[PDB]
């Protein structure tokens, strides 16, 4: 009964959350190259996936939700899937970690000063020149 | 003879310079409000003109050409006109400064750290939230 109501409230909050992620991705693409995004993952101790889209996705997620901590069981990298985060690590050379959670451990995402200023650096900072006047 | 050639070389350099100014204005409008631009003028010891367009114009000029120093004769504010910079100061309560130059004294324009990061602050920095999963 009110289960439906609760679901709808959640759906609305999820739409807002996904809108935010879309905006963060749209803004990162304006100022960061794939190289810049890899550096951001590396700095926050996240694995760098293959594929330019996956790199962008994991940076924007990190900036919205915080940096994922390594798996507490195997120290592998947790990855978002539609229904939960899943560890991708190896317990042994012959056994995969099965860790899965909707509430993974986080720490705050850190954006270093050089990246905080990256739009200014790329778009506004120029070497001083002399004014030229029309003949 | 070669006067025409020299003029054309200069015209081409001037077009490049004005293109740059246009781009700097276009980028500032994306990240700075009129308030932000007034703060930038004030920080670099420039008078704040009336009119939102004039404020934008003087910040972009400052970022391309450097901060104008006060008039060495009367300490007034130099202002760009089409043919030269002209001092707008008062020598006495009854006499205007007549200083005019195409090569006014400058110092480097400074953009404080908070403004260097202003795009990140406005567009990328969010308070951490919890991931929501679909029901
Ligand atoms: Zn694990
Ligand atoms: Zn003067």
């Amino acid at each position: 009964k009110k289960e439906k109501d609760k679901d709808s409230k959640l759906e609305k909050a999820l739409k807002a959350q996904n809108d935010l992620i879309w905006n963060i991705k749209d803004e990162l693409k304006k100022v960061c190259s794939t190289n810049d995004l890899k550096e951001l993952l590396i700095f926050n101790k996240q694995q760098v996936p293959s594929g330019e889209s996956a790199i962008l996705d994991r940076v924007a997620d990190g900036m919205v939700f915080g940096a994922l901590l390594p798996c507490e069981e195997c120290s592998g990298q947790l990855v978002f899937k539609s229904d939960a985060y899943y560890c991708t690590g190896d317990v042994t050379a012959w056994t995969k970690c099965m860790v899965k959670t909707q509430t993974p451990n986080r720490k705050e995402w850190v954006t270093p000063k050089e990246f905080r200023e990256i739009s200014y650096l790329k778009k506004l900072k120029v070497k001083k020149q002399d004014r030229i006047f029309p003949p």
